[PDB]
């Protein structure tokens, strides 16, 4: 049975985000864009379990072993490019857009186009999730990362949308070691249906 720890345990790979998780509980299967598939967990999980999914990384090795992953599995509706999310437009109609701790990592000129891109790839009726760490008066960015949202500037982008889920909630980044310390930050974490 192909769930969370199928291709997690089979191949090796970070277990399926949370949030994609909750979200396939709303979500209905569809065509659907994984923006920064990383090592495809999030792309593996919905492809077989019946998104047609187009799964795009920057990395070409990740991307070869999703390939790979996909014919052993015979995953027929899973589709693979590699791509620099720093220099990139699209275009499409998706039913779902999904964008998983990847935004941080981009440039912040990279941010408004690029989730105007998403937005305008979106059907009506459809979802883009979004999960990202923020950088806020009670916790600023100690990491350093080139990207992180602001207090309710992830809301503020998709104005317009129903936040069907949202929050800005101190999580962190934390280790399986024992004297591994654990850095709080706060992440925006948005499921929105696009109107």
């Amino acid at each position: 049975i192909r769930d969370e720890n199928y291709f997690t345990d089979k191949y090796e790979l970070t277990r399926t985000h949370s949030e994609v998780l909750e979200a396939v509980k709303v979500v209905k299967p569809g065509k659907t864009l994984d923006l920064g598939c990383g090592n495809g967990r999030n792309s593996l999980y919905l492809a077989a379990n019946g998104y047609d999914v187009d799964a795009w990384d920057k990395n070409a090795m990740s991307i070869a072993n999703v390939e790979r992953i996909k014919s052993i599995e015979n995953l027929d509706n899973l589709h693979t490019r590699v791509v620099d999310l720093n220099n990139l437009t699209f275009d499409g109609e998706y039913d779902f857009i999904l964008s998983t701790v990847v935004l941080m990592f981009l440039e912040a000129k990279t941010i408004p186009g690029l989730i105007a891109n998403m937005q305008r790839c979106t059907k009506p009726g459809g979802y883009n999730l979004i999960v990202a760490a923020m950088d806020t008066a009670d916790y600023p960015c100690t990491v350093g990362f080139p990207f992180a949202f602001k207090e309710g500037e992830l809301r503020r982008y998709y104005e317009g949308w129903e936040m069907v889920k949202y929050n800005e909630d101190v999580g962190e980044l934390h280790r399986t070691d024992a004297n591994g310390n654990r850095i709080k930050l706060r992440f925006a974490t948005m499921l929105a249906r696009k109107k």
